[PDB]
């Protein structure tokens, strides 16, 4: 695309934010950005050249754009963005800009839970075939900073909110890994627009992936699952491709069920992808996991600090929990900004005589409601450590799964799940 003359605005600042306006800028295009925060991050890292307005929208400069590039933290439907729309004024995002100008076949992974690890992992399928990949999007780098015509492959992560501003997406492989409650706050038609969302990224795409235990993972398209699918898995536990062992899970140095079913989507989709099956299966070996996703940050004691800070709604703790092996008492930390999620599919899990509950954010109180009887509220997690560390026996596991963002009280959940860390050491010994 040309954007030559135009009047752009960015709407959003951060790393996000910082990688469009370089985008322009290099085009020879100076943007005019504003975010609704005071002082976004990045802020002193934006060129005095480039005109910013911050503390909240400008209708002034929203309505005289030829362009708007907003963030997907900021929802299509606000009035202003509605008005601009209204008036015929184009609006996209990052992603959509990148899809523009990307001369490299591009995977697309979004989902409730799990595509940073089915991401992470089709990145390293590419590098173990000797593939230039660009790994970023939602993680890791912002799409636009991946942008090299060197590059032979990229592969995505996509949110919902990210997906809703794109449309020249024609993925060579792109999949929803499934979709459980989460953003409802962003989307106040329910579960089925959110779904609406995601399902944007199978239009255009060559080959689309579903989960077979997952209906609203569907629009043929290739499926993976547990017991049926294009891809399976077969019980030891091996992952199967159409009858054919492909590799006995033991080899990998993930396990989990649910991060079985991700190394299937990762090989279905590295294989729509064309890249050679054995460097693939090879990656999947090699992989450790990603921090903050139910990592172990010290076993000491005999107490395990699990740091799963990345469980940012109900779906996702729920994966850390269903069939969760414990040998003495589970002492399991919620909270944050729960989003509307309704929280009610925890507490099947949630019984017995060896959980205990430490309930701190915003929404603290509601999710110490689940078990009562078992949980303690505290303003913070730190609180909340200190409280459940002098109770900690030999055997017990410190889970720190908040199924909630982390928003209301941290920058990200990374920070939230570096500060777990530090404590867990400083009360773990
Ligand atoms: C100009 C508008 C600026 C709005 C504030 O900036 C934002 C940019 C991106 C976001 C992504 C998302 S998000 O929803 O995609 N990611 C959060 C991460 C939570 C956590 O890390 O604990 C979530 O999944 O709940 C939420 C809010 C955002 C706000």
């Amino acid at each position: 695309a040309d954007y030559q003359g135009k009047n752009v605005v960015i709407i959003g600042l951060g790393l996000t934010g910082l990688s469009c306006v370089d985008f322009f800028l290099a085009r020879g295009v100076t943007p005019r950005v504003m975010d609704t925060r005071m002082t976004p991050p990045g802020l002193d890292k934006l060129p005095e050249a480039v005109e910013r307005h911050t503390g909240s929208l400008n209708d002034e400069w929203l309505m005289a754009a030829d362009l708007i590039v907003a963030s997907p933290g900021i929802a299509l439907a606000h009035p202003s963005l509605s008005a601009a729309a209204d008036a015929g004024i184009e609006i996209v995002g990052d992603i959509e800009l990148f899809c523009r100008e990307a001369q490299a076949p591009i995977v697309a992974i979004t989902g409730s839970n799990g595509k940073s690890t089915v991401t992470t992992l089709v990145g390293e399928m590419a590098k173990a075939a000797g593939v230039n990949v660009g790994v970023g999007g939602n993680i890791g780098l912002p799409a636009l900073m991946l942008l090299d015509d060197e590059c032979e492959l990229y592969v995505l992560e996509l949110s919902s909110f990210q997906l809703e501003t794109t449309s020249s997406l024609q993925a060579v492989a792109a999949t929803i890994l499934n979709v459980t409650e989460d953003h409802m706050d962003r989307y106040p038609f329910g579960l089925q627009q959110y779904r609406a969302a995601k399902l944007r990224i199978y239009e255009n795409a060559k080959v689309c992936v579903v989960n077979a235990d997952d209906a609203l993972t569907m629009p043929r398209c290739v499926s993976f699952g547990v017991n049926m699918g294009d891809y399976h898995l077969n019980h030891e536990t091996w992952l199967r491709v159409k009858g054919e062992k492909v590799l006995n899970v033991k080899e990998m140095k993930l396990s989990g069920q649910h991060n079985y079913t991700n190394a299937l989507a990762a090989l279905a989709l590295a294989d729509a992808a064309g890249l050679p099956r054995a460097s693939s299966l090879k990656a999947l070996t090699t992989f450790t996991g990603l921090p903050h996703r139910f990592e172990v940050v010290l076993e000491h004691n005999g107490v395990r600090w699990i740091n799963d800070s990345k469980a940012t709604n109900v779906g996702s703790t729920e994966a850390a929990l269903n069939g969760l092996h414990v040998d003495g008492t589970l002492h399991l930390l919620l909270g944050g900004d729960g989003k509307s999620a309704d929280f009610s599919p925890l507490a099947r899990y949630l019984n017995g005589d060896n959980v205990r509950l430490y309930c701190f954010g915003r929404d603290g109180a509601q999710l110490a409601a689940l078990r009562p009887e078992v949980a303690e509220q505290t303003e913070t997690m730190e609180q909340a450590m200190r409280l459940l560390a002098p109770r900690v026996q030999p055997g017990d596991m410190v889970l720190l799964s908040p199924a909630c963002a982390s928003l209301d009280q941290f920058k990200n959940f990374e920070q939230r799940g570096n500060e777990f860390a530090r404590l867990a050491k400083e009360l773990g010994s």
